[PDB]
């Protein structure tokens, strides 16, 4: 057993014991880190036109996400706060789900502060600052998307009280992390896990292999996912409004009905799916 990357990167740093935040450690970014950031940024910006939803590419520009260095979170926050009242907060790496949703409930988006090493350029399993900031943050300037996230966050309390955090986590995964959005110009991507990826960005739109299924709240909350492979199923929304509107009803009876149900496997098609 050797220390994992999260442990190694955080040596000598602390974090709040309750909310897991710390000030962004600006001094810890090396020349190599800025170069790695610049390489990832350039790679994604070459790949994503015609694949990412237009709002994502626009958000990168409106927030002035740096092309050439790891961004200063405080500086980005000036723009994000003026747009939708959100801010990003630095965290050490993966945090508990209850803490994560509590941040979202308060319009704080947690971002892992450290970056993958150059040898991990192609892929990192852990979240890092490229995935969290480049992948997740640009859409937070869209007020409908931002409201959906806040609503997910507020749902954390009820989910925790009912032992249903994993059901809310599935909704988050299949929307915020791996969601597709249909447009008159064809299918586009809004999931951050795809937007920061070297290759999943290609597969999710070009391959006949994955299922593309119309968004359905109950179906999604009853669907397993895997973290270590490309998604076998992507869920497709018509608009960010659909995401927000999905949060309108009381989730409590949905959780209880699902508590004793057998969940769908990551690759299953349910009898009632709208398959696209
Ligand atoms: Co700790
Ligand atoms: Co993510």
């Amino acid at each position: 057993v050797v220390p994992d990357i999260t442990t190694r990167k955080n040596v000598g740093l602390s974090h709040d014991a309750n909310d897991f935040t710390l000030p962004q450690p600006l001094d810890r970014y090396s020349a190599e880190d800025h170069a790695t950031w610049a390489t990832l940024y350039q790679r994604q910006c070459k790949l994503l036109p015609g694949r990412a939803c237009d709002e994502f590419l626009e958000g990168l520009e409106r927030l002035e996400v740096d092309a050439d260095r790891v961004p200063d979170f405080n500086k980005l926050n000036e723009k994000l706060m003026a747009a939708t009242g959100w801010k990003i907060v630095a965290v050490p790496g993966l945090i508990p789900d209850d803490v994560f949703f509590e941040h979202l409930a308060n319009r704080r988006f947690p971002v892992t502060w450290w970056l993958r090493e150059p040898h991990q350029l192609d892929y990192l399993q852990e979240p890092d600052v490229f995935h969290d900031l480049f992948g997740h943050v640009p859409l937070l300037i869209n007020p409908v998307f931002a409201d959906a996230l806040e609503a997910y966050g507020k749902g954390g309390v009820k989910a925790k009280a009912l032992g249903a955090l994993p059901m809310l986590a599935r909704l988050y995964w299949y929307t915020v992390e791996f969601g597709l959005i249909n447009t008159p110009a064809g299918m586009r991507i809004y999931g951050a896990g795809i937007l920061s990826s070297k290759s999943e960005s290609i597969y999710c739109l070009d391959s006949a292999s994955p299922n593309r299924v119309g968004f359905d709240l109950m179906r999604i909350m009853n669907t397993r996912y895997r973290i270590d492979t490309f998604q076998k199923t992507y869920f497709v929304i018509d608009s960010f409004k659909q995401l927000f509107d999905a949060t309108a009803p009381d989730f409590a009876p949905l959780y209880l009905q699902l508590a004793d149900a057998q969940p769908w496997g990551a690759g299953d098609i349910a009898p009632d799916d709208l398959v696209l």
